[PDB]
Formats: C-alpha cells, sequence, structure tokens
C-alpha cells in the first residue's frame, strides 16, 4: 500500500488515500476483510483507470484498490459470443482480443481506456445506446466481492438479480467486481459504413433526430454549436452508421475484414456554410473505428432531458449560450430505452455534453443548470459529476431509496465508501 494523492479525470478535488496495487485476487480479499475487522469509517473503494471526472473513484483517508493489475482474459467464445474477463481488463485490450473471433464490444464510450469494472459500475453508454443500450444490458454474469468477505455470482435474470442491478451503475458501492461475463455483438468486420449530415439550427437538429432516420442507424451522435446566437445556436455535424459486412467493404480491404489498421475568407461566409455542409454530408462512407468513433482547467457537464420535453430542452440550450460561458466541445445524442438499474444514468431523451472553461461565476451557473435539468425531469452523470449536491441528485434519481435499501442490506458496516458516496449521501 502507498499513500497517494489521487484524483478524477477533471484534475479537481484532490483526496489522499492508501492505494493497493496487487494482481493477487486473494490478497485483495484480505485487505477488504481486514477493513471490516477495523469495523470503522473511511472504507474501501475499487478503482479502474481513473477516467471518471468525479470523486467516485477516490476515498480520502480511506482505502483505494487499483484493479488494473487484474487484466487476465480467461475465455472468449465465438459460438456463444461470450467473453470472460477479470474486472481490470480495459476495453481497448478486450476489443483487440475479440476482433479475431468476429466479435465486437457491445458498448464503447468516447475513450477506450476504461476497465470492465468501470464500465459496469458507471453503466457506461455510447454512440449506439438507442440501438444497443447501456453496458449493463450485456453483462450476462459477474462475480462480486461483498462486504462479508464472500464472493457472490450475480446474474441479470437470476435469483440475485436485485444485487446485480444495484451493482450496475452502482459506482462500486455494492462491492468490488472481480470477474465478469459479457455477451459481445457479432461482427463480420472491424469497419463502419458511415452517413453524414449537417444542420443549420437547433430545430433542424431536433427534426432530424425525431423524423425517424435514427431507425436506419445503430450508431449516432453529433458535434453541436453552443456559442453562436439563434438561429445558428444548435447547428450540428451529425455522424451516423452501422458495423459493416465483408461484401460492403472494398475488395482491397476484403483481405482482412477484422483487421485494426493503426492510424480563409470563405469560411464564415455563405460559401463557407455551403462548403461545410457538403463536406459534412456523405453517404455510405467506409471508415476505421478511429475515423468513425475515436477521431484540467475545464469542467465537463453532462445531462439528459426526457424525449417529450423538447421545448424545455431547447430552453436550457438557449440558457447556456446566453450565460457567456463558451463551450466548444459539445456532444449531442438521443438515448433510446433505459434499463432496470435504479442508479442508471441514461433514460430516453436528449443527451448533451458541454465543456466549460473554469472562470468566475461558473460554479454558481452550473448550480442553476442542475436546477433546470432536475426541473425538466432529467439527471446528471455520476462519472462526470464532482460538485452537485446530495439533495439535487436524490431528486434526479427517484429510485434512490430503492438502491440505498439494497446497499444497506449488502454493506451495513459501510465497508465500501467513496468521496462521492459521502457527498451524495448514498451510504
Ligand atoms: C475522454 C473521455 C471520454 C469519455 N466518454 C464517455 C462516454 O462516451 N460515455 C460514457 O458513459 N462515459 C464516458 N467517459 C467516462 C468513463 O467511461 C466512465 O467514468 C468509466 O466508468 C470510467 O472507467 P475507469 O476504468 O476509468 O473507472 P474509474 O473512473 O477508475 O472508476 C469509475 C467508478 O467505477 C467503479 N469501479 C471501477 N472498477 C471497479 C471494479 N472492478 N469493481 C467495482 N467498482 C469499480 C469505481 O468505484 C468508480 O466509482 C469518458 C471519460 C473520458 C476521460
Ligand atoms: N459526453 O460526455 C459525451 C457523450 C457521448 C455520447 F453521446 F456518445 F454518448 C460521446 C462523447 C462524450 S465526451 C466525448 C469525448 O471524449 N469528447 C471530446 C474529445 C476531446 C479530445 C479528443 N477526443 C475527444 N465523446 O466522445
Amino acid at each position: 500500500t502507498t499513500a497517494t494523492r489521487l484524483t478524477g479525470w477533471g484534475r479537481t478535488a484532490p483526496s489522499v488515500a492508501n492505494v493497493l496495487r496487487t494482481p493477487d485476487a486473494e490478497m485483495i480479499v484480505k485487505a477488504v476483510a481486514r477493513v471490516a475487522e477495523s469495523g470503522g469509517g473511511r472504507g474501501a473503494i475499487a478503482r479502474g483507470l481513473g477516467r471518471s471526472y468525479g470523486d467516485n473513484a477516490q476515498n480520502g483517508g480511506g482505502l483505494v484498490i487499483d484493479m488494473t493489475p487484474l487484466n487476465t482474459i480467461h475465455s472468449i467464445d465465438a459460438d456463444t459470443k461470450l467473453v470472460d474477463i477479470d474486472a481490470g481488463v480495459n476495453l481497448d485490450q478486450l476489443m483487440k482480443a475479440a476482433l479475431p473471433f468476429g466479435l465486437w464490444v457491445p458498448v464503447l464510450p468516447g475513450t477506450r481506456q476504461v476497465t470492465v469494472g468501470g464500465a459496469i459500475a458507471c453503466d457506461i453508454h455510447g454512440k449506439n445506446h438507442h440501438s444497443a443500450g447501456s453496458f449493463g444490458n450485456h453483462v450476462r454474469s459477474m462475480d462480486l466481492l461483498t462486504a462479508d468477505g464472500e464472493i457472490r455470482h450475480l446474474t441479470p435474470t437470476g435469483e440475485d438479480a436485485e444485487l446485480f442491478w444495484a451493482t450496475v451503475g452502482g459506482n462500486g458501492l455494492t462491492g468490488i467486481i472481480m470477474r465478469a461475463t459479457i455477451e459481445m455483438t457479432p461482427t463480420s468486420t472491424a469497419y463502419f459504413i458511415a452517413d453524414g449530415d449537417v444542420t443549420a439550427s437547433l430545430d433542424e437538429t431536433i427534426a432530424l433526430h425525431s423524423d425517424g432516420s435514427e431507425a436506419r442507424y445503430t450508431y449516432s451522435s453529433a458535434w453541436f454549436d453552443a456559442i453562436s446566437a439563434p438561429p445558428k445556436l444548435g447547428r450540428a455535424a451529425v455522424s451516423r452508421g452501422r458495423l459493416a459486412t465483408v461484401e460492403q467493404l472494398p475488395a482491397k480491404l476484403r483481405s482482412e475484414p477484422l483487421k485494426f489498421d493503426a492510424p480563409n475568407k470563405y469560411t464564415f461566409g455563405p460559401i463557407g456554410e455551403l462548403w461545410y455542409r457538403k463536406s459534412g454530408t456523405y453517404r455510405g462512407k467506409v471508415q476505421n473505428l478511429t475515423q468513425f468513433y475515436h477521431p484540467a482547467g475545464f469542467l465537463q457537464y453532462q445531462f439528459v432531458i426526457p424525449t417529450e420535453a423538447v421545448d424545455e430542452f431547447k430552453k436550457i440550450i438557449g440558457v447556456i449560450q446566453a450565460s457567456g460561458h463558451y463551450s466548444f466541445l459539445n456532444v449531442f445524442k438521443l438515448f433510446g430505452p433505459r434499463n432496470q438499474a435504479p442508479l442508471s444514468f441514461p433514460i430516453p431523451g436528449w443527451n448533451i455534453c458541454v465543456d466549460f472553461p473554469i472562470k468566475d461565476g461558473l460554479g454558481k451557473f452550473v448550480s442553476e443548470l442542475d436546477r433546470r435539468v432536475l426541473e425538466f425531469g432529467g439527471r446528471l452523470y455520476t462519472a462526470k459529476d464532482s460538485r452537485t449536491t446530495a439533495e439535487t441528485f436524490h431528486a434526479m434519481y427517484p429510485r434512490v431509496d430503492e438502491w440505498i435499501s439494497v446497499r444497506r442490506k449488502v454493506d451495513p458496516l459501510r465497508v465500501f465508501a467513496s468521496d462521492m458516496a459521502r457527498r451524495l449521501e448514498l451510504l
């Protein structure tokens, strides 16, 4: 163990905790079982690759278990479509291993550098949520080290389904995931057929997302403008598509379908708008995973607003543009059907990712966004959150009492605690 000053991805809210780095799973149990012997506050929390901007992976004055050295891939089956990996396997290595099997990772996020454990405990969502769902929708099994010292096999529709769905999106507060079984998406190739569209306004962006085009694509997301004033506010470059098949690939890349090949004055004028429009408009473009998907002093803010709340979603975008806080990196998506995890972030609706530069009055401004998001029936993402209040969060997640009841039953001693847990009063 080493006392380290660790952080979320946001470089924010430093906390000092004793970190454990061991590949011995049995060793991991000893420390957890030792903490219950200490029978006191400052519990233990698991940690993946620290890609969450929040304080969900730190436990100040407590214990942190870095799960990254448990990166053994046990089995991959192309017939069953099942992989079996330890919770410290990252999604980049898992993808690499599975492509030769004709398999694809069911849910991939913006970054590839996330653990299986991290992917489950934040129930990560991706460019394909509307066609595939969250990461938890694909976990066919997982083994969880609970507070009692026991390791419990968990299943989605099994007898222990309650504790399963509480661990899905449960920010590691149910226990430490050790090993999981994930059903993969079958794939003919490692390429994408891509379809591109450019919009001129927020209305035209929303129109395209509710006209029915979404049905044609399994993957969908868009870069959007949040600086320009109406009507240009909300204009977007949309990138949509699906996993390609061999026959769809050009013959020169038919060789190895499952290969992962390694990587003015007009601009603002009417011709610039026209040039950008045609260059952003394309049909059936064959692309790499890099080309399609993965092309400190900031604060990333992510919220979703229920689908039917179209106008109140348009209102909050107008607010952000009006506030004088300028965000350039903006991701727009329309989530499909939510799952049955109480603490799951995604619900069907209008997902926004904004990235604000830290400056005077931002903390207070985003507290006013928290207010509107909550008011318009939406929620925030624990993975992105470092500074919302417990009260605001509890109201955003109506099933929070349902989740806490599970966590109280499985971990009454409060063996598993984190900075977030205390902040959002989930213990
Ligand atoms: C550039 C970038 C882009 C991103 N894009 C997306 C995106 O498109 N969609 C999206 O949903 N998210 C996105 N994220 C956030 C990230 O995908 C999630 O926060 C992810 O869960 C973090 O994985 P991690 O391995 O870093 O885990 P950490 O950040 O280290 O931990 C995350 C949480 O999971 C718990 N946990 C981790 N491992 C285990 C385990 N073995 N057992 C029990 N609990 C565990 C921890 O306790 C902690 O609460 C992005 C992050 C970055 C930096
Ligand atoms: N929001 O956090 C978010 C949401 C989504 C999706 F809509 F697909 F769910 C995708 C997404 C983000 S943030 C993100 C990202 O990493 N963006 C910025 C970036 C900066 C530097 C280099 N590459 C990307 N992605 O993809």
